[PDB]
């Protein structure tokens, strides 16, 4: 329990000092909170964080006060007695599924894992979310971009041995162009929703293709109804039907990373916790899995010659070759553990008869109205799966989060691009503009901000993550466990973090497919990149 009003007085007590009105207004907040047995969760949060912001006015009006030792002690009680909150209230979680893919076509190997948990969760309703308007930005990015390496390629020319045209600059120039088509569509596109707002987003982009890149209106029509055609069959959701996004104060943020920056990962990152706050259930990526059951490879030791994530991979790998729910699975891992494991694999799995005895079901989860939960791996946390009941706290801190970081990048960015310059000068008033408003306790996170042009066309840039990845999630975490909103410099520790973790149980992070999408534009793929790029054109 959190301590009472008397036993603070206690700790809190100096001889012969007279009990400042700011004080009594702690005690009587104490007092008050104690009366609230039966209030919802939320508001007792609240209580606790009107009671921790009475104790820091208190500390910083008496600054040498002899009250101030025993009353942080006091504040790292009313952190405990938020984690005892969270824990000893949990609410059922709304039996919905969300995924997302936008910006293009949703492949084979996507549907094949979403199929895995439809199998075996029956009971939850499932939302693959898609924008119906937008199938075509993907289009736009890959055909813009190889347009742009194509135009450098030619830029070299005969100096190819020239060692000052490196993939340094290889990749300075194709930014130049890049940003130049960029801007350019970003120009025709406002002209026609001014001109013609009836028009969406893929009428714009294809008659765009169809002038500047020669691509054929009939072929993108195409494939715009395979596309819709695809993810309706597949439990698509559409996102233009999505009122309360539509018209929140994120909605132009998706809009931004979908049609300004072809940024699909941003947007999805913006998508997913606004679908969380509103509608509740769990949030996963892809190339997530369900868990594997428990006990149905207890009588299998794991060798201490393979990690642990190698015997994940294994166990996956096993069940996809002996059951080939997924055609083509890989089998790298599996076939390199002794004749001997394998065969035990070979009759665990054999023994088995449905799906069911295989991978485990959600069922009926509960989570704290205070939280949302997160996925971790090695380095840390990771919103490939989330978990949360309708409009808990925490979403609504990391939606916060996610719109004030985006609040400050435009605040700087918009006036930068407002004058029509080509990439270097925009660069360098956006850069000008974030390093005047940097200070101490946003820091690293301008510093990152700095790449945000780049995001996606240069090695090494990491402004996705702080902008609306993991970095934002930790951020509503240290906003809740400090009752403040808008954190910037991060120092909560694993320990701290782990409070949100969602079960290992319950999702299968070690698949093939995530592997896959683990690589990094890590600046030797860069230069790799580079040479297959010169050798893929002379
Ligand atoms: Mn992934």
């Amino acid at each position: 329990s959190l301590v009472n009003r008397k036993q603070l007085e206690k700790m809190a007590n100096v001889r012969f000092r007279t009990q400042e009105d700011e004080y009594v207004a702690i005690l009587d907040a104490l007092e008050e909170y104690h009366n609230m047995s039966e209030n919802t969760v939320v508001e007792k949060y609240l209580k606790l964080k009107d009671i921790n912001s009475l104790t820091d006015i208190y500390i910083d009006t008496y600054k040498k006060s002899g009250r101030n030792k025993a009353l942080k002690k006091f504040k790292e009680y009313l952190v405990t007695e938020v984690l005892e909150l969270k824990n000893n209230n949990l609410t059922p979680v709304e039996k919905n599924l969300h995924f997302v893919w936008i910006g293009g076509q949703i492949n084979d190997t996507a549907i094949n894992y979403i199929n895995q948990w439809k199998d075996v969760n029956s009971d939850y309703n499932v939302n693959v979310f898609y924008d119906s308007n937008a199938f075509l930005i993907n289009t736009l990015k890959k055909t813009v971009v190889e347009s742009a390496i194509n135009d450098t390629l030619e830029s070299f020319r005969e100096n190819l041995n020239d060692p000052r045209f490196d993939y340094n600059k290889f990749f300075r120039k194709r930014m130049e162009i890049i940003y130049d088509k960029q801007k350019n569509f970003i120009n025709y596109y406002k002209a026609q929703r001014e001109e013609n707002p009836e028009l969406i987003i893929d009428d714009i982009v294809k008659t765009y293709l169809s002038n500047e890149y020669s691509k054929e209106i009939d072929e993108l029509n195409t494939y715009i109804e395979e596309s819709l055609n695809k993810i309706t069959q597949n439990s698509g959701n559409d996102v233009r039907n999505f009122e309360e996004f539509k018209n929140g104060e994120s909605f132009n943020l998706y809009e931004q990373e979908l049609v300004e920056r072809w940024n699909l990962a941003a947007a999805s990152d913006i998508l997913r916790i606004s679908a969380l706050k509103e509608i509740g259930g769990m949030y996963l990526d892809v190339d997530m899995l369900p868990g594997i059951q428990p006990d149905l490879f207890e009588s299998i030791e794991k060798p201490s010659s393979v990690t642990v994530d190698f015997w994940e991979m294994t166990k996956l790998e096993a069940i996809m070759k002996y059951k080939e729910y997924i055609p083509e699975y890989t089998s790298e891992h599996f076939d390199m553990l002794d004749e001997e494991v394998q065969s035990s694999f070979e009759s665990v799995l054999a023994s088995k008869s449905d799906k069911s005895e295989i991978f485990s079901s959600l069922g009926d989860m509960e989570a704290s109205p205070l939280e949302v939960k997160i996925a971790f791996n090695s380095k840390g946390i990771i919103n490939q799966g989330l978990i949360s009941v309708k409009d808990s706290y925490c979403s609504n801190l990391i939606v916060k989060q996610i719109e004030n970081r985006y609040k400050i990048l435009n605040n700087s960015l918009n006036p930068a691009i407002s004058e029509d310059n080509d990439f270097n000068t925009t660069t360098n008033t956006f850069i000008d503009s974030i390093m005047a408003e940097a200070n101490a306790d946003n820091g690293r996170f301008m510093m990152e901000l700095g790449k945000y042009l780049r995001v996606g066309f240069f090695p090494d840039v990491k402004t996705t993550i702080n902008l609306s990845g993991p970095e934002a999630y930790a951020a509503a975490y240290q906003d809740l466990l400090m009752f403040k909103e808008g954190s910037m410099n991060i120092h909560l520790i694993e320990a701290d973090l782990r409070n949100f973790e969602i079960s290992k149980t319950n999702i299968s992070q070690s698949t093939e497919q995530e592997m896959a999408s683990l690589w990094s534009f890590d600046d030797a793929r860069a230069k790799a990149q580079f040479e297959e790029y010169k050798r893929n054109y002379f």
